């Protein structure tokens, strides 16, 4: 029996760490992995080439995005574009990228260039209560994302590189210096609580957005025809599992609709996330920018969903939905975003088992 207060004051979840760990690592994880490997989810439409709107070696190769798309896929994305063009949806620089050739991992991005980006994403914490207050909750979310990223580079580290062979795997020393309570004076365990906080918030969004995917009108459209329906089935099982986790949110949530207060806040969030997306256009490690764009777009969607209780409830049961919608890009980023957090939670079990 897990419990979140997102009142707006000292936002937090009381939820036994082992319950989250069992749910995520054994019930959710291998099936969620299957879903992210399917065509609908493994390609993400993304613009990696915008100039930095804010200012002006071999980690060049550690950071390079692999842009390969098979001919079939190239053709397949045109089908999808066509299909999304004529349905309920409102040469760019934006191209489909294959996430499976660009796993999130250690890229050697470090030093002031990474510090500066983190500093500016954190300084977006600016909510109306004409003057900014920093929400505790925004802080925790970014911090959980920061934590997840650092967990990934620790867990998928470049351990060894000869003229010849590279070996990736867990780097316990890296993980410990980043996340050990003693070596960090307690900050590491707190950042991992923040990672769990992010995970529960996204978990919550995914459960609250279930009515959207259960409509018969909804489709995971791709190049195949029966695969899409097996994909749809997989997603729904995942969502029903998620909905089954006993997570409870206090009534005082700042997501609950008090009219003027809540809509202003939904819109401050969307504004911060658009900014963060543009901050990503300043990131010179291109895989970091791919995963930075993706995960912030998924986190933004997750929050959208949460502020959208009223729209999702008064949702048509069998029509196409007009009051509320998620694009392809949005759906891909949502599930992939939670996938990264899911994987980070999993990696934490791996590190525990490696530390004995
Ligand atoms: C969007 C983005 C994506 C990235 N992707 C990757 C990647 O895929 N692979 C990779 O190797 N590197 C990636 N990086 C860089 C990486 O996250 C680190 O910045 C880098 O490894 C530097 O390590 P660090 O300890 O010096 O700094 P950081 O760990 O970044 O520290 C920056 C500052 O924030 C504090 N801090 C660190 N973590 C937290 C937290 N969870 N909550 C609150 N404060 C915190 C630190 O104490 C320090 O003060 C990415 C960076 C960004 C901005």
């Amino acid at each position: 029996r897990c419990f979140c207060q997102v009142s707006g004051y000292l936002d937090d979840c009381t939820c036994d760490v082992e319950t989250i760990d069992r749910f995520n690592n054994y019930r959710l994880f291998p099936r969620l992995q299957k879903l992210l490997e399917s065509d609908y989810f493994r390609y993400y439409k993304v613009n990696l080439k915008r100039p930095c709107p804010f200012w002006n070696e071999q980690a060049e190769r550690l950071g390079a995005v692999d842009e390969s798309l098979s001919e079939e896929t190239q053709k397949a994305v045109l089908q999808w574009t066509k299909h999304d063009d004529s349905s309920d949806n409102f040469s760019p620089e934006a191209e489909y990228v294959d996430l499976l050739l660009n796993p999130e991992r250690y890229t050697g991005y470090k030093g002031p260039d990474a510090w500066k980006i983190w500093n500016v994403i954190y300084e977006e914490n600016c909510f109306k209560p004409g003057l900014c207050v920093e929400k505790r909750a925004f802080y925790r979310l970014i911090s959980g994302l920061h934590a997840s990223i650092n967990v990934h580079l620790s867990a998928r580290y470049l351990l060894q590189e000869t003229w010849l062979e590279k070996k990736w795997g867990h780097n316990i020393t890296e993980f410990q210096q980043r996340f050990d309570g003693i070596l960090t004076e307690g900050e590491g365990p707190r950042r991992l609580k923040n990672l769990y906080f992010l995970y529960l918030i996204e978990l919550r969004a995914l459960s609250k957005v279930l009515p959207f995917f259960e409509r018969p009108d909804f489709q995971l459209f791709t190049g195949n025809k029966i695969q899409d329906e097996e994909n749809k089935m997989l997603l729904l099982e995942i969502l029903h599992e998620i909905k089954s986790f006993p997570l409870h949110f206090d009534e005082n949530s700042f997501f609950a609709g008090d009219k003027k207060e809540a809509h202003k806040l939904k819109e401050d969030f969307r504004l911060h996330f658009r900014n963060i997306s543009r901050i990503m256009d300043c990131v010179g490690c291109f895989k970091c920018r791919l995963w930075g764009k993706l995960q912030t777009q998924g986190l933004g969607t997750a929050l959208k969903i949460l502020f959208s209780e009223k729209l999702i409830a008064n949702m048509p049961e069998s029509g196409p939905s007009y009051e509320f919608h998620l694009t392809r890009q949005e759906i891909v980023s949502l599930f992939n975003a939670f996938g990264r957090i899911s994987t980070s939670v999993k990696e934490l079990e791996n590190f525990r088992n490696l530390l004995q």
